[PDB]
């Protein structure tokens, strides 16, 4: 019972957030994500880190589209989702430059990610991460944040610590709009959330 109460207070905020998600203009977006990645890319956890993981951003997510171009200027190892929906289960899988994302398939939410087929260096094959940029609908000052419901994202951090001594660093993007009071939880905290 008590289970539940959370469940159905995450739930109520998941609404609250996406509607405030569809209520911003494509513009402003826009404006926050490039404020974000000005801060991401004077962020010395970011200058410092080898091998990064990064999302591919959703219509309703800070844009990282910025920040990919820039991994590649800088020669990080750089990782995407390659989620695969039968199991809920999300691998961080090598990509080699921005332009090969304009390649590949997409998912059922319209975001690119390697086939079925394309056999891929993964992340926790050859060394582990040193930084996960972190997506999420909604998250709070303490580092709390609220996925979308299935907690891929909660499971592969707890994976990370199977390859790796030092857990990778976390870093969520977020718009202002999507910082909370108090995120319902009980899940993994994030070590930074940035915004405007
Ligand atoms: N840009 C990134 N890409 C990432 N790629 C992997 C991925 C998985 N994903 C798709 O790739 C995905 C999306 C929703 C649910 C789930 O948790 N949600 C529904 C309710 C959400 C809906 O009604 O809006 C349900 O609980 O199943 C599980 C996996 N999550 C993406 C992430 O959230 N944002
Ligand atoms: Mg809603
Ligand atoms: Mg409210
Ligand atoms: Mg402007
Ligand atoms: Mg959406
Ligand atoms: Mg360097
Ligand atoms: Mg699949
Ligand atoms: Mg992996
Ligand atoms: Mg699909
Ligand atoms: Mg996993
Ligand atoms: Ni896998
Ligand atoms: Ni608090």
């Amino acid at each position: 019972m008590a289970a539940a109460a959370v469940s159905s207070a995450k739930r109520s905020l998941r609404g609250e957030l996406k509607q405030r998600l569809r209520a911003m203009s494509a513009e402003e977006r826009l404006r926050q994500s490039r404020v974000l990645s000005q801060k991401v890319i004077a962020h010395s956890e970011y200058q410092k880190s080898k091998r990064i993981s990064i999302f591919l951003s959703m219509q309703d997510e800070i844009e990282t589209e910025e920040i990919i171009k820039d991994i590649f200027q800088r020669g990080k190892i750089c990782f995407i989702p390659r989620y695969r929906f039968q199991s809920n289960h999300m691998d961080m899988v090598r990509i080699e430059s921005p332009e090969e994302i304009s390649l590949l398939p997409k998912t059922s939410w319209n975001i690119p990610q390697p086939g079925e087929g394309d056999v891929r260096e993964e992340a926790l094959s050859t060394g582990g991460l040193d930084l996960i940029f972190m997506p999420g609908l909604g998250f709070d000052k303490h580092g709390n944040r609220l996925g979308r419901g299935k907690g891929y994202y909660d499971a592969y951090l707890k994976r990370c610590l199977q390859h790796q001594e030092v857990k990778p660093y976390t870093l969520a993007l977020a718009f202002k709009e999507q910082i909370c009071l108090q995120v319902p939880v009980n899940d993994m905290k994030v070590d930074e959330v940035l915004y405007e």
